[PDB]
């Protein structure tokens, strides 16, 4: 051991097949008696709102963190003339589904108030890019499975047919022990003929936003609150829930569906409340981790396609405090796909392919500026990305065997960079991962539309998550942001117990 | 002819047929909750009782 250079320290370890001794301590697991579940049916449901005001039973009972709602719903489709006709059922075996996750992207915003100081998030634009980012297969087959859950991986729906991974097919045709497509999801079909379809069922969507958690891994739920209450609002259009394929819409048209309408019934939330036992007392006041994520967004006028490139920058913003990490992507814009609804039902979620990204932290200018688009995909996947290289940088050749038909190129749906803000952006001496303040940000990024048809005006999105303390003591909910002092950040002694990998484990 | 006669009105004394975890009695305060989920049948022949 003390053979080489600077000598080391010796330790020995027993192989797994044999200890055979070590100190084996019997461990009685105990948690409070009486864990019970309630179904709080929403008071004051509407067509543009849902409001669930529910009160904790005792205020001495901890409230478990996973929460979800269920909405019974009803849609009627009908055929437009022309395109007409028309001779196939208005709903098609392989060309039709819910968008994922349905009752989510449809909702404009969600805000739950605890204790009650409100913590709210933006669910329409935030989520579709938040989904890719932290889930392993283990998770996407667990909790995440209650709502349609298969993300759009073709640049255009029309192309997909008929692949083995067409994002909206029947259950049969997803290989054993894997994530099914979104035409897997169960619901009654009361009618289905040409000129008319009409469907019914019930969809379970879990709530996102902290401190309610959509990871499987759990942590001590919020006690000792005195009243909590959720509040959705859905943006007007509501044709966004459904999905479709161009492959059937063909003509000078136009298409088969336009138009159709939805209807909800009594939704209800599902809360859960353990009780701790009279032996072990939980503290009068108690502190929780708390994250806020809020998106900043430019819109441009320039129109680029069907596969031509260009460059863009986004108006400066001044963060109050360093986000713990931020995401950046260029998605196809909102101003379109909110007109003449056929567009709403037949445009996938996917983002444009990135060529390079240079950004500026406070005053720096040109950060990362010389890192290859390949070299952007290295992190994450180190912050947990989860899509093969070919998916990022989305493009894929796939050629045809005859004389003479030119090979066909498909967009494979683009990428979204996430850069953890101290992990690989670097911060001036004596500046933590979240201290006030305040530093400009500006993202200058060149992009390319890889979707074969058609042109698209884009927008840029940048979603930054901040890390604040939140102390819920009944019945106040103070929430200090930028918790560490600038003097405390120098000479805060390092530890060798905690592993950094265990901190990136706690989402987030 | 079948005649509707009337209905039950159950009452359960709180210590008696509910049972209360130790340290609890008809005086002691406070803050608890109660919600009664209960199935029923209308007996009256002639009219629809909206309940």
């Amino acid at each position: 051991m003390s053979n080489s250079a600077i000598p080391l320290n010796v330790v020995a370890v027993q192989e797994p097949r044999l200890e055979l001794n070590n100190e084996r301590t019997w461990v009685v697991v105990k948690g409070g008696q009486q864990v019970t579940y309630y179904p709080f049916p929403s008071t004051s449901f509407s067509s543009n709102q849902f409001n669930f005001i529910c009160n904790p039973p005792s205020a001495q009972t901890v409230l478990d963190r996973l929460v979800f709602i269920q909405v019974p719903y009803d849609i009627t489709f009908t055929a437009n003339p022309s395109h007409a006709g028309i001779t196939e059922n208005l709903l098609q075996p392989g060309r039709d589904a819910f968008r994922a996750f349905p009752i989510s992207s449809i909702t404009n915003t969600l805000n739950a108030t605890i204790n009650g100081f409100p913590v709210n998030i933006e669910l329409a634009q935030i989520i579709h890019a938040l989904s890719r980012y932290h889930t392993p297969l283990k998770v996407k087959n667990g909790w995440m499975s209650m709502q349609p859950s298969f993300e759009d991986n073709y640049q255009s729906y029309r192309d997909a047919d008929g692949a083995n991974n067409n994002p909206l097919g029947v259950f049969t045709s997803a290989a054993g022990l894997s994530e099914l497509p979104r035409g897997s999801y169960t619901m009654n079909v009361v009618t289905n003929t040409t000129t008319t379809a009409r469907i019914t069922g019930v969809l379970y969507e879990q709530v996102f936003l902290p401190p309610f958690l959509w990871d499987g891994e759990q942590a001590g739920g919020l006690a000792n609150l005195t009243s909590l209450t959720f509040n959705w609002v859905l943006n007007n259009n509501l044709a966004r829930i459904w999905s479709h394929s161009d492959i059937t819409n063909d003509v000078s048209g136009n298409s088969t569906i336009g138009s159709m309408n939805i209807s909800f019934q009594q939704p209800s939330m599902y809360l859960g409340f353990v009780t701790p036992r009279l032996n072990i007392p939980i503290p009068p006041r108690i502190t929780y981790p708390y994250f806020k994520l809020s998106r900043y967004t430019t819109q441009f006028q320039n129109t680029l396609a069907p596969n031509a490139s260009s460059t863009f920058k986004s108006n400066v913003v001044q963060l109050d405090s360093i986000p713990r990490k931020l995401y950046l992507f260029v998605k196809q814009s909102d101003n379109v796909i909110y007109q003449n609804l056929n567009n709403q039902i037949t445009t996938p979620d996917v983002f444009l392919q990135i060529n390079n990204l240079n950004l500026t932290w406070n005053n720096q200018q040109g950060i990362l500026s010389g890192a290859s688009s390949q070299n952007l995909y290295d992190f994450s996947v180190q912050n947990g990305y989860n899509k093969t290289w070919s998916e990022f940088n989305g493009v894929t050749q796939q050629f045809n065997g005859v004389s003479g038909q030119p090979t066909k190129v498909i967009g494979l749906e683009g990428g979204i960079v996430c850069l953890e803000l101290g992990k690989d952006v670097g911060l001036r001496d004596d500046e933590a991962e979240g201290v006030i303040g305040n530093f400009n940000l500006q993202v200058q990024m060149t992009v390319t539309n890889t979707n074969q048809y058609v042109t698209v005006t884009p927008d840029m999105y940048i979603v930054a998550v901040y890390d604040g303390t939140l102390v819920i003591s009944n019945t106040s909910a103070m929430a200090s942001i930028g918790v560490a002092s600038k003097e405390e950040v120098l000479n805060a002694r390092i530890t060798h117990g905690v592993s950094y990998n265990e901190l990136q484990r706690i989402y987030g």
